[PDB]
């Protein structure tokens, strides 16, 4: 396989070990965003051309799902070659061109990297099956009977009948948590651990800013256990962190762990050292709770998981996004014991309809603009670093019939021109068709259309990111829930302390009041601690009456919200 | 008909200042006991296609022609939705003002579902296209072949009959049709709106127009925010000390009015309708 | 103990049509999916009762027999070709009673119904297979082909070579391998077990008792498996089919048995049976490579790719009849039939840019011909005038398109576009609930392509297609007449004569996109007057000299050869 110094590195951004705590991530598929070679398939060079838009929107880091050479039997999460970008997207050189172009305008790039399994077409697995006594015979978990690890569940219980599949060439069973064509790597083999660490090092040498390590809970398998979250799994992740900290300071490691908050906190590592595994993990059940909270018109389903989330290390940062399912397994996280909303979800008609299918923000909220704003407002003001999904800024829809994961992977709708301005190719050649319905269609929903009026959802979304970037409190500030008498209104305060002195938009206290009810609601808040302070609404720089000893009254419209800067009284 | 109300309301939202509305309301002379003003949300008289103005008595006289939006539609009838660039929040505000201001209101057909217009058909025909009932052929207006229609239905991506029609909006109570229906349902439950007195409350914030309708048997309070940004207003409702404001669309009780100024906070182009209810 | 299953007596038998053993030779079949045609319960899924409501349209169009793809209870992991229960119609389509209601309603207006019935394999969810794996010593232990190794029948190929790594899959409950030609969740029935043969014959008898008019026996070449062979078309396979025919002829005269055999014409002729008895297996088989040849013939603007397979088709028994349709792939395997030796166009297809684009995907007639109306007419004209009974696919009469991205087989299974109203008039349900979305592009979209729109002008494709079936039904020559190719000097023009001993009809087709003249030799009909069928116009009488006809690009004529007075 190739080497790093056979492609030349991209530009290195100034070393900063906290960028990911302040960043706003933008998940964008390479295939979906823009096509520059009129093949009907979005490519790296196209994505490079549209970086000016990304910059203008105000996102800080791109998150690319897997773009490695793949047979694409499982949406490219089945990697055939770790050192080769899929032909249709371009060459490794084209990726460096993207990196350099993105870094030039301060935009970072991270990527999905599946750790647990490779495609059965990967050269390793072909060498393991054909040459069992060769150097790759122990790269995958082989067996003579499928009795091993019987406590481990079948993830895709409707597609796979067993986690052991019989290979005809080697005449043996091979282990796989996922699909039968995605054999599990044997992480007990020391050579395998070194091989995957070299894969990390390759892209890090090219100058990538980080990874999202997919399917990491399933790395190691041990008898008498469900083969999930085993100590040796965590031990390997600690090596990856060390390799990052030692060789490339200021890079990030995201952990895709689709588990309850109380479990994923272990993936940040030993808290005594302030973290020695992953920098970020995803707080998965936030969106399902926020969703049900708006359904009930009660704040408590949000309050509960925020209260029940354990504290994380100093380096660590939560990752949050507005989706109900994990893109890997298409499963909504839930714990039968620790989730009190466990039985509740299936009973809700709206939740029940989209079980196992990725949906965009706009369809999830039935295209209600006021709601889209509220959910976005919560995403940007709640603790942890937020991830925006491409096209949600202009309120694109989805096409469910294309597949449970493809539904949200249609082409980006740039103009109302042919193919929504995504490609010059004939409509038949497109990898997926653009949205054509009366509601979310490219004739009515596109970037070009929304660029003009500052009332558009694109421009609204853009400005909200502009406001968020002006106050550190949102990114890395404390979080204290204010409560209130009205159950329908969720109010809280983010706060950052005066480091060696100052009184700017840096060392702020900010107040967020969100109304989960569809009707207008009054809330009497207790802000005595900020007596004398002047609340200033951020989107308009309007001064409200100063806070006193008596409860402060705020009135919101249905699904409305306010963002106040708590400003000091004048000495 | 009180003709210059709409042009003033329009310019008032443009400036984000209450005073162009306040002024004509203050400068309107009192009318007889039997008499009643008629008000509608249009800038031109359908007969002459002229916007009323008095060179002396209108202080906004020169102002209108200078506004780019006003200048574009001079002499052409336009619907409410296009007049406000299809801004749903504005459509609600203007409707909310129409129903709560003194005099009997006139709705124009199709404005309840936010239909548009076709300006190229003629300065008066622009607002006389067929009513869009369904997304079926001819918008469900006729069975005849499309060529036979007296005027063609709206077919653009925004106000087209494929996306704007009665059938579509009947289902979700969040639709503009259902919203508009309910606002008329609320208005019919309080006489104050129809034939009550009108006292403007003023306030410190110039962007917020607050007033009270009263019958001697509700007192109702209307607070309208003309600014596109969220606005706070401190109102003086000492006269109704002890009274409990109850928001009409949700029957929600707000904190009782005291001696200190009452603080209400509105979102951009928002409004509230409170029933002032006696203490027990 | 044992698998319950209901009985034929427990439901109403539908009305029975007068017994006629040649109806299938004269019929024009209409393949229509139950899920796709019309939804009457606003669930977003087309159903039997909806299809019943729209029978008046079907009648009006002028088709003689409905062909329904599998509608049995199924997990639908392979488009319903994986049957879970042979005696239960899939819940979403309705009850068995609703099927009888459809039958009776269809027979009342002379319309017959046949259905796809997979013979080779059942779903792994079928009660039989669950009993075979759980109770290996029970009464179903030998219903499927079990083994201790994945070594048997190594000569047999893997049909889906990109999805399945082996034709043997290991069952965890039984701890044994089970054979399957198709997908791993579609285990093969063991036809060496006599009980299995009787079970499947009782399945046939159930629906035949209800009063169904026939079946299309799917995947029949793969029934029996023998060592030292590719496990295809084995003698014992044919022997079983002979029983099915006998059971039809003895118990229900005037019913039909279609054979889905995706093989070269010279091979499928064996599925009609022993020609000495005039047929003792299937009544019909499909002539699969006709369309690919017609297609390439129009591409080349040469008649010969059509002429060649017509010349190389062996004669079939007296009872027998060919089945022809205008598609390039078999809906079961999504494979285009080809024989490396016997097909001379073998290498040619992959080299054609148009053919290469749609490999493995079902496409409709309209997209296949790039929406060229003149071509759509020509291909339809050939389908109706060439030997054998034709099958129309639903929606092709109004020139619907497809959505390829929905899947290689779902592409042609979108909802029937009835009106330009919401959901193309297919359902009242919200658009999200629909089983598949209607076509929405500028070309084949339901706003521009639907039945309601086309009903009015007699120039529409619907009305044109309707009338062509009306003409075809007026001359028996097309259905069961002889076929003699007239040739001609111009290679771009395919001319031939159908004859019954009581019309002689003449068909001239121009495969070139430019206008073409052809000098035909019709001396045998000297003195006869050719009469064009669509206008009843008399042409000049045929003489001794060559007859000259001139056609426009992709044009055709249909003449009735009428006697002199
Ligand atoms: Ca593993
Ligand atoms: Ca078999």
């Amino acid at each position: 396989h190739p080497n790093a110094e056979d492609f030349g590195h991209a530009r290195t951004l100034p070393t900063d070990t906290n960028w990911f705590k302040h960043a706003v991530f933008y998940e964008v598929l390479v295939r979906a965003f823009y096509d520059s070679n009129a093949d009907g398939i979005g490519d790296l060079r196209g994505l490079t051309e549209k970086l000016d838009y990304i910059k203008w929107l105000g996102v800080d880091c791109l998150w690319l799902p897997p773009f490695y050479d793949s047979p694409l039997r499982d949406g490219g999460y089945d990697i055939r070659d770790f050192y080769k970008v899929l032909p249709e997207f371009g060459t490794v050189d084209d990726f460096v061109t993207l990196l350099d172009a993105a870094h030039r305008r301060g935009i970072r790039i991270i990527t999905d990297l599946v750790m647990n399994h490779t495609s059965d077409q990967h050269e390793w697995f072909q060498e393991s099956r054909h040459n069992p006594d060769g150097p790759y015979g122990d790269f995958y978990v082989w067996s003579d009977t499928s009795d091993r690890y019987p406590d481990a569940r079948i993830i895709f219980v409707d597609t796979e009948e067993s986690n052991w599949t019989f290979d005809p060439v080697r005449r043996q069973f091979y282990w796989h948590r996922f699909f039968s064509h995605q054999p599990d790597l044997n992480y007990d083999n020391p050579a395998v651990q070194e091989a995957m660490l070299d894969v990390l090092r390759f892209w890090l040498d090219l100058g990538i800013d980080g990874f999202r390590l997919d399917a990491v809970p399933y790395l190691f398998e041990r008898e008498g256990t469900n083969c999930e979250n085993l100590p040796e799994t965590h031990a390997f992740l600690k090596r990856c962190r060390k390799a990052i900290d030692d060789e490339y300071p200021g890079r990030v490691l995201l952990a895709e762990a689709n588990q309850w908050p109380a479990d994923v906190v272990a993936y940040f590592g030993d808290p005594d050292t302030g973290g020695d595994e992953c920098h970020m993990a995803f707080h998965f059940p936030l969106m399902p709770r926020i969703f049900m909270a708006v359904r009930r018109e009660s704040r408590f389903p949000i309050s509960e998981i925020l209260a029940q989330t354990p504290p994380i290390p100093d380096t660590a940062q939560w990752g949050i996004f507005l989706r109900n399912h994990d893109e890997l397994t298409l499963e909504m996280v839930t714990d039968e014991e620790r989730d009190y909303m466990y039985a509740e979800y299936a009973k809700d008609p709206r939740m029940k309809a989209n079980v196992g299918i990725r949906r965009r923000l706009a369809p999830l909220l039935e295209n209600d603009r006021n709601q889209i704003e509220l959910f976005t407002a919560l995403l940007l003001s709640l603790p942890g670093s937020p991830v925006l999904y491409y096209g949600d800024e202009i309120g694109m829809g989805d096409i469910i019939w294309l597949g449970d994961r493809d539904s949200v992977r249609t082409p980006m709708q740039w103009t109302p021109d042919r193919n929504a301005g995504f490609s010059k190719a004939t409509p038949g050649r497109l990898y997926l068709p653009p949205n054509q319905d009366a509601v979310y269609g490219y004739h009515s929903v596109n970037v070009e259309a929304q660029l003009d009026s500052s009332s558009s959802l694109l421009n609204w979304t853009r400005n909200m990111l502009a406001v968020r970037s002006r106050h550190d409190a949102f990114a890395v500030g404390t979080f204290r829930e204010l409560g209130g008498s009205n159950p329908s209104v969720l109010a809280y305060i983010r706060e950052v302390t005066r480091q060696q002195g100052d009184g700017g938009a840096k060392t702020d206290a900010v107040l967020c009041v969100n109304n989960l009810s569809r009707f207008p609601q009054p809330i009497e808040l207790n802000l005595q601690q900020w007596a004398g302070y002047i609340p200033v609404e951020m989107t308009g720089y309007v001064e409200f009456p100063s806070i006193g000893q008596l409860p402060y009254l705020l009135t919101l419209p249905g699904h409305g919200f306010y963002w106040f800067q708590l400003r000091e009284p004048d000495p």
